[PDB]
């Protein structure tokens, strides 16, 4: 499977999704990395691995209609039969969610259905469970909403903090996300016909 990662940032999951599908018996190839923003580190990982980028200005469109129209056109050029989002940080249209139903990817920082939302981290501590977590999903029109694929529960120390927690989260998203990918893009993990996930 040819597979797109869009970023918004540093593109942490980046470099764990590449070297995985680099790994012998993988399924996945990285073909390209999008972007919304100029100049974000996550472009710089994907230069550094020899992975063409292109950057998709968000603030240049009127709505997401438009924007989400100019990500499929580059994603049909590129052949893309897989969508992965590291970090991305926009919100996605119906009709791009509907075409991509089934093949396009999420991590998020928390154990869906907790803490939904871009700032989970914040959540959980406010919160104070002393179990967190990662979960890779697909993407449905509903916002940390879709069918989950694997999760992994990290544990939270008493004084953590935001950037604490969070790097310990990300250390189990670098496992859970290239195993997912893998998952997908094989024949293994599917979402099914009635919309739950099937393992085949």
């Amino acid at each position: 499977a040819r597979v797109a990662v869009l970023i918004s940032g540093t593109g942490s999951n980046l470099q764990a999704l590449i070297d995985s599908t680099r790994e012998p018996n993988s399924s996945a190839q990285i073909d390209i990395v999008i972007s919304n923003k100029a100049a974000v580190a996550g472009l710089d990982k994907a230069e550094r691995a020899g992975i063409p980028t292109r950057v998709i200005n968000h603030k240049l469109y009127k709505n997401r209609v438009e924007f989400d129209s100019a990500i499929d056109l580059v994603l049909e050029e590129f052949s893309i039969d897989i969508v992965c989002l590291a970090g991305f940080m926009r919100i996605l249209s119906g009709p791009f969610v509907q075409k991509w139903n089934g093949k396009m990817l999420n991590i998020h920082p928390s154990l869906l259905p907790s803490f939904k939302g871009s700032n989970a981290h914040e959540q959980a501590l406010e919160t104070g469970v002393t179990v967190t977590g990662c979960t890779v999903h697909f993407v449905a029109e509903d916002v940390d909403a879709g069918q989950i694929i694997l999760q992994e529960a990290v544990p939270v120390k008493r004084g953590d903090t935001v950037a604490t927690l969070s790097e310990r989260v990300k250390l189990a998203e670098h496992k859970i996300f290239p195993a997912a990918l893998q998952l997908v893009a094989s024949g293994t993990v599917q979402l099914g016909e009635n919309g739950k996930i099937c393992w085949v």
